[PDB]
Parts: structure tokens; C-alpha cells; sequence
């Protein structure tokens, strides 16, 4: 007898494999896999700021550090709504938020809620989901590979499809992995469907800041929902936007049309906290909590942000430059469409493949991490891509 | 509104209490927290682990391997052979229990029922909710009025348990009640276990706490683990080396089946995905040290014997003193109970009268035995006997 005879095979992990590939690859390489960033998830080290509220630095209930709740609500949802009408108790970074969110919505409505997920996504939203008991997950067209866009059409063909009452689990900024976000005018017609048959937004908002350098307008699709009155689930990170990946600083918040079963909410959000952590991780709050609330620490976090925005956006305007000078076949515009760290390049899996043997690392779906790149390694990049565009 | 038949739930039993306690006049007991970090009862890292913090100075998606190792060495030693144990990194106790209670509910089925004693560490219940585990019972464990375990109880809920049930077992130093089954006790259990095909599910949070014996305390999981049935197994660290703000942990599946092993293991790399994006490395890493250095490892012993050696004592005072007073009623169980916390056999009104003495328990007797000194168990002797000779 053995309990475990129908485990089941699992296909392998793609990208710790690739990843140590690029790493002990020689060394004339360009690595848009890990890279500059600590792992191929692309957390950054601690930025200048986050080190100052570290040093600066120098009794709690089970929803966390209060004060960090605050601020973590305040640059999410911007006043969008009234204060009485959220809830938000702390997670260990963005996987244990959106994981909080995600048993919050098998608790409150069911397991068996169809829950859409962009096709592509970041790919450990399946493993949350199925931890949650999350059995009825879907695909909503999110990237059109051979148009290098947006398949806004069939994302809005999908998502008029979705029974009412299903979770949708959406990219607040910075679409992981492709780069490409819905414009303002997309979002609109997104929030159309989700009002016209009710569906349930969870945001996961991993990069705000990261996007366009401006946490207000990072923050649109968020504030959009919230603003109009959709009730949702949001998980914010902090591991990519402020580097503490370590500490795990995250919030998990619910936004409630009726404000009366906000201790509801938040008593039920409580013990699912106990599923993550039997003390909430107070440090990372507090260092957060620093850095968002003291003005001359946040003031030089958001100007940090800024600065990386523009140089990744820089990069990317002489990857799309030098393809076009080559005059390399294909639309290249998505490429100053993106944003974010990780862009979709638009190649093929054969493409990808032969660029890893002119040791340029990136996945076999196209993703590149675009941070990290300086003006040598994106000309390594623009007659990589040409070559492989035209030979493959 | 989509929360509008959330239920309702009962307050924190500890936290406000708890504030209570700190903030009352400086004569005062406070066997909630007290010198410890939080309400779990958290210590600070024990001397061990700041060398090991200090000599490290000088990843897969499971973890950091060689901790995973020596976890496993200190668990298991000899009852089975390494090929039938698979074990990955958690996020400290409840993180591994989570992965655990994730597999289970993965692999075998979300409606098996899962028995928890009674009473137990409650967030076992919300660990268990989190993967969904909907069918969660209670085993009779400890009687509160009769101040010993229900043998007779807890054998006959066992033995009403449905083949393939999963049992939550704490591995030592039974947690609120600080009583544990004798040696032949746990073989009476095991024999329930070994006849009715129940799978242990052991929660080692209290290794080398319970007794200052790192092997002693071990018993229960090599008594089932050398009869070579199938379990699983979640350690902490963050009792035993004051690791909490590090987040270690380990949770292993034991296997009949070497050939199982790899399908086990992938399966749990999902899983853990739902928890971290990337494994917890530094604590695992200063956990190693502290597991696989001779001086460090050597010296860790030593501070867990001397930490039993001095809550035995403390025990011992309270036992004599209580002696010495005639004081009402079988005193055994405070001599007889192990770790951090002990039931000290008061009814709820009797506790609620001692909180007026500023002796700081839980309504349900519990209290934090470790931070007790000399000149404070001396006033516990003295509330003790008064609330149970002027109180119903
Ligand atoms: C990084 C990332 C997460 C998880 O955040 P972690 O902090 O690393 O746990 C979740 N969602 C998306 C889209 C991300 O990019
Ligand atoms: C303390 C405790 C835990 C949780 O371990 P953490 O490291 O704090 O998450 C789990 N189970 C039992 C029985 C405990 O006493």
C-alpha cells in the first residue's frame, strides 16, 4: 500500500532550468532571464530609500501594523472610495495577498467560482488559485502573439462570456509577463462587462510605480473599479516596488458597497491570515510604513521609480530604434508599448531558442527582463532578434 | 452586495486580554506574553542562532537543500530510510503546515476528515479551512476538570475515525495544554493508527523544548515512522531557535514507495508556490549552521536543556508551593505538563478573579509557564490558592 500512487506527473519547472543556464553561461552574454535582479521573478534589491527607512528604523492584532495598512490602502485606492468601505489586513508579499484574496473568495462564495485568468499571466496565480481549492479556472485572451498586441476583442469576447459572479484576476499595471497594458479607454469597456454581469475584480497590483513611474496613474484601473462602485479583492506586493522581497510586505484589501459588513469582512480575513502566519511580519510593515508615510523618504522613492521607468522605456526606444534602422521584418511597436521590467519581445519558441545559443537569455516565450539592459547589451539585443527574425 | 451573508465570527480570544495584561500596574504576572515577542509565545533567537547569524557573514523552488536535510535528520534519526522522505521549506509552522494540509487535500481529497484535538493551537482549524479541508473533527484530548489527557476519550474518537482520516498530532509539548501522551500512550494511539489506516499528520513546533532532548522529543514521530507508514510532518524553528522573523520551517512527506518520491516532490513545488515566490533562503541557511555545526549545534542543545531544566523548576515551585498551602485539589498536571504552556486547571471564574490579583492567564486556564521567575511564581502560588479557596 502507498497513499501517494496517483500523485500524478507534473510537467517541470521551465524557468529555474533556463535561469541557471544564462547564469553559468560563459560571460560575453546578455541575461534578460535573472540578470541585474536576484531572481527570475525580477525582485530588486532594497532601493535607496527603502535602506534609509532600514537604518531610520534604528503588540500587534492579526490583520498587522495598522499604520502600513493605511498608507498601503491610501496609494492603492487614492481616495477613490471612502475609508469605510475597505479592508485590508496584511500578507507575507504579493503570492501570500493574492493567496488571502483567493481563500477569502472560496470562504465567502464558493470554491467552485469560475475564476478568469489572462492568457498569459504570471504564472503562480494557477498555484494560488489551486491552493484556495480554486478548481474552475479559465482563460481570458489576453496577448495576441501573431498581432504583438492586445487581443482586446477576444478578451472582451471572453469575459462577455463569464458566468455572472465570476472572479476575475487582473493586472492592475505592468501585465506580467507580456509588458502591455489596456489603455484607459479599454478599461472602460473592461468595466462595462464587469458591471453588466457582475463579476468580481481581483487585482493584483505587483509593480505600481513601476509602469509609469506615477503611482496615481499606476493606480488607474484600481481606482477606476473601486471609484464606480465595483466591490473586489485587491493583493499589493512590495517586494518589486520597493525591494522587500525578504520581509514580504504586502496587503490583501476588500472593497465593500456596504460599509456595515466591513467587520465582517475584516474578522473573516483574520483567521485566513492564521492559514499564513501565526504573528503578522511587523518589520517589512514598518519599513514600508516609513517609506510611504515620511515625506522626504517617500518623496525620494517615487523620484527612484521614476527614474527606473524612464531608463527601462529609454532601453526599450533603442531596442525599437535599432530594429528599425536594420529594418528587421515585423511590428516592432509593441516593444515602446511596454512597460514595466519583463516585456514580450514577440518572437516564437524557435526564435528564443536559437538567441539562447547566441547566449541572449530569455524564456522561450519571449520574455525578456528589459531592466538591467545598458546601451551595449540592447545592441547585442537588436542584431539578436534581427538574425533569429530572419534565419528562424 | 457580495458580502452581504458573511458570517459572523467570535472576537480574539488572546489579543485583547493580552493588552490588558501589559498595560496593568507593574505588580503583575503576566502569563500571556510577558518576556516573550507576541501571543504565539516567540522568543527571541536563542544564542545559538546570533552566531549562527553572525558566522554566516563570514534554489530550487523546495528550498535550501542541506536545511531541508538536516531537518529531517533531527525528526526522523533512524525510523526510516532517507529515499521514503520528501521534504521542501515552509514559512515557518503554520507555512509548512499549510503545504501540508494543501497536499493532502490535493492528492487524497478536500472532504477527508482531518481530526484536531481538543483543544489544540486553533489555527490548526484555519489552516485546515485555507486548503479547504471542509470536514474537520474534533479527538478528545485533554479534560479540563479532570486536569489530564482523556486517554479513554481520545482513543475512542480515533477509533470512530473512517479509515484514510487525517489526524493533526502534536509531536511534543502539547500546545495550550502542555500535556502529552506518555510513551505507552502514544503506542495505544498508534495502534488505532496502524488498525484503522489513519494518516499522522505530526506538528513538530516544540522539538528539543519539551525536555531539552532534541531525541527525547522525537519520540512520537519515529514511533510512527519507524513502523514505515505514511505521514506527514510540519516543523517549526521559530519556537526552538527564536527564528520567527526568519520564517523556517519544514514539511515532509513520508512515502512507502522510493519510486513516489519525485511525483511527491513536484506536487509540493506547486504548492509551495502558493506561498512564496521564492524560497526563504537566509533562515534556512542559519538554521543549517545551527543543525549541522558541531559548536553551534553543541551549544544549542545546551541552551534547550537549560530552558527545560528552568521551566521544570518553575513548575516545581509552583507544584511545592501550592503543596505547602493545602491549596485544594491534584496539583500532578503542573509537574507532569512540558513546554511553554501549561492548563492550570482554573475554572473561568477563578482565572477572571486572578486577573484582579493582575495574574494574567486565559479564561481557559492557560498560561505562558516559561517567563515565570522565582519571584513570580511565588505570586501565582499565592493567587492560585486564594481563587480556588474564595472563588464558586
Ligand atoms: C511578483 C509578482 C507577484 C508575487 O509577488 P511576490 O511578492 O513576489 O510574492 C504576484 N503577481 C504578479 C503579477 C507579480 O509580478
Ligand atoms: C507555535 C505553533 C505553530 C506555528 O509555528 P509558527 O512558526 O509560529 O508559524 C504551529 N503549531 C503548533 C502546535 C504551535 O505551538
Amino acid at each position: 500500500r502507498c497513499l501517494w500512487n496517483n500523485i500524478a506527473a507534473l510537467p517541470a519547472d521551465p524557468i529555474f532550468s533556463a535561469s541557471l543556464v544564462a547564469k553559468k553561461a560563459p560571460e560575453p552574454k546578455a541575461d534578460l532571464i535573472i540578470g541585474a535582479y536576484r531572481d527570475a521573478e525580477g525582485h530588486p534589491y532594497p532601493l535607496n530609500v527603502v535602506r534609509k527607512a532600514e537604518q531610520r528604523l534604528l503588540y500587534l492584532p492579526m490583520s498587522g501594523y495598522a499604520p502600513f495598512i493605511e498608507e498601503s490602502l491610501k496609494i492603492a485606492y487614492g481616495d477613490s472610495v471612502a475609508r469605510e468601505n475597505v479592508v485590508g489586513i496584511q500578507g507575507l508579499s504579493g503570492t501570500g495577498s493574492l493567496s488571502i484574496g483567493a481563500c477569502f473568495l472560496a470562504r465567502v462564495l464558493s470554491r467552485d467560482t469560475p475564476v478568469y485568468i489572462s492568457d498569459p499571466t504570471w504564472p503562480n496565480h494557477y498555484a494560488v488559485m489551486a491552493a484556495a481549492n480554486l478548481t474552475d479556472l479559465r482563460k481570458y485572451r489576453y496577448y495576441d502573439n501573431a498581432k504583438r498586441c492586445i487581443d482586446f476583442d477576444g478578451l472582451l469576447e471572453d469575459l462577455n462570456g463569464a458566468p455572472e459572479g465570476s472572479i476575475v484576476i487582473l493586472h492592475a499595471c505592468a501585465h506580467n509577463p507580456t509588458g502591455m497594458d489596456p489603455t484607459h479607454e479599454q478599461w472602460a469597456k473592461i468595466l462595462e462587462v464587469f458591471q453588466a454581469r457582475r463579476l468580481i475584480p481581483f487585482f493584483d497590483s505587483a509593480y505600481q510605480g513601476y509602469a509609469t513611474g506615477s503611482l496615481d496613474n499606476d493606480a488607474y484601473s484600481i481606482r477606476l473599479f473601486a471609484r464606480q462602485g465595483m466591490e473586489m479583492l485587491l493583493a499589493q506586493s512590495y517586494s518589486k516596488n520597493m525591494g522587500l522581497y525578504a520581509e514580504r510586505v504586502g496587503v490583501c484589501s476588500i472593497v465593500t458597497a456596504n460599509p456595515k459588513k466591513a467587520p465582517l469582512i475584516k474578522s473573516q480575513l483574520e483567521t485566513i491570515v492564521r492559514s499564513q502566519y501565526s504573528t503578522p511580519p511587523a518589520h517589512g510593515a514598518r519599513v514600508a510604513y516609513l517609506v510611504l508615510s515620511d515625506p522626504e523618504l517617500r518623496a525620494g522613492w517615487e523620484q527612484e521609480l521614476r527614474v527606473m521607468s524612464t531608463r527601462v522605456l529609454e532601453m526599450r526606444q533603442a531596442l525599437y530604434d535599432g530594429l528599425k534602422r536594420l529594418g528587421t521584418p515585423g511590428s516592432w511597436e509593441h516593444i515602446i508599448q511596454q512597460v514595466g521590467m519583463f516585456s514580450y519581445l514577440g518572437l516564437t519558441k524557435a526564435q528564443c531558442e536559437k538567441l539562447i545559443e547566441r547566449r541572449v537569455f530569455v524564456l522561450p516565450s519571449g520574455r525578456a527582463n528589459m531592466a538591467g539592459l545598458t546601451k551595449r547589451s540592447v545592441e547585442l539585443l537588436v542584431k539578436g532578434i534581427d538574425e533569429v527574425v530572419r534565419t528562424v
